[PDB]
């Protein structure tokens, strides 16, 4: 599968790290009009939380070069101008966050890509979360969205819980790290010393990938100045009586079976930085959860804000291509 990345921000760069390691994905090109090749190579090589790239990174006038692989670079403000057809690009991965609707991401198909994966929620493109609704994807869909990182954490867990005990209602909190203000006053305050309440649309987004949960979840976030690992805190009313031991067994079974690699499970005394670089969408913290009564429980799940999501992007890219 031949892929091109639009945008060299954190997501674009981690998607490239992951895709370079994928045996059946080949990174052909990168587009970003706001950076130079030497700055691209520098940003790809060094990462404050995911470490130096384990490999040789360099550049020339027309490429970024990684372990001898030459990746062509472009600086087109308008993606319709990109030589995707000329380069035989199968999937265009758009991580800019600005071509995230059907009419805008269409520019990549116009440029000659066969399909587009948007690494951000979309109001018009169908959203897919691996482990949740990827079997609903049909090969005639040419433009798809991978939803958000918080949605990717919450949705696989909410599906497991709802399938086994039934979710009647749920309220969610996410303790959310900085990495990713007339419109949002709290968020314009200094990150450094502050807990900063925020709204988040993840609990509603779950209603779009799990329609049976539509209208059953809402929540908010507390932003804090920590490494880019976040944690969801899901307080749910259940349909069926259960015990926490049974919740643990069901989640662990899903993590070891059908949701392997997407949903993780731990009983260790972890803290947020223990999940830097974790490729799971969601890591259930069995020891942090707490049940009060047979149908009332608090579930805790971790996620690396960028890395699990980027791994899912490449997962979706491969899935959409095999179709
Ligand atoms: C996941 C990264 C992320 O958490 N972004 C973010 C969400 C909410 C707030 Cl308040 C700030 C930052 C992700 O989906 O990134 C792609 C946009």
């Amino acid at each position: 599968v031949r892929v091109a990345i639009n945008g060299f921000g954190r997501i674009g760069r981690l998607v490239m790290r992951i895709a370079l390691s994928r045996p059946n994905v080949e990174v052909v090109a990168l587009n970003d009009p706001f950076i130079t090749n030497d700055y691209a190579a520098y940003m790809f090589k060094y990462d404050s939380t995911h470490g130096r790239y384990a490999g040789e990174v360099s550049h020339d006038d027309k490429h970024i070069i990684v372990d001898g692989k030459k990746i062509a670079t472009y600086q087109e403000r308008d993606p319709a101008n990109l030589p995707w057809g000329s380069s035989n690009v199968d999937i265009a991965i758009d991580s800019t966050g600005v071509f995230k609707e059907l009419d805008t991401a269409q520019k990549h198909i116009d440029a000659g890509a066969k399909k587009v994966v948007i690494t951000a929620p979309s109001s018009t493109a169908p959203m897919f979360v691996m482990g949740v609704n990827e079997e609903k994807y049909t090969s005639d869909l040419k433009i798809v969205s991978n939803a958000s990182c918080t949605t990717n954490c919450l949705a696989p867990l909410a599906k497991v819980i709802n399938d086994a005990f039934g979710i009647e209602e749920g309220l969610m909190t996410t303790v959310h790290s900085l990495t990713a203000s007339h419109k949002d006053w709290r968020g314009g305050r200094t990150a450094s010393g502050n807990i900063i309440p925020s709204s988040t649309g993840a609990a509603k987004a779950v209603g779009k990938v799990l329609p049976e949960l539509q209208g059953k979840l809402t929540g908010m976030a507390f932003r804090v100045p920590t490494v880019d690992v976040s944690v969801v805190d899901l307080t749910v009313k259940l349909n069926k009586e259960t015990t926490y031991d049974e919740i643990k067994k069901v989640v662990k079974a899903a993590a070891e079976g059908k949701l392997k690699g997407v949903l993780g499970y731990t009983e260790d005394a972890v803290v947020s930085s223990d999940f830097l670089g974790d490729s799971h969408s969601s890591i259930f913290d069995a020891s942090a959860g707490i049940q009060l009564s047979p149908k009332f429980v608090k579930l805790v799940s971790w996620y690396d804000n960028e890395y699990g999501y980027s791994t899912r992007v490449v997962d979706l890219v491969e899935h959409v291509a095999k179709a």
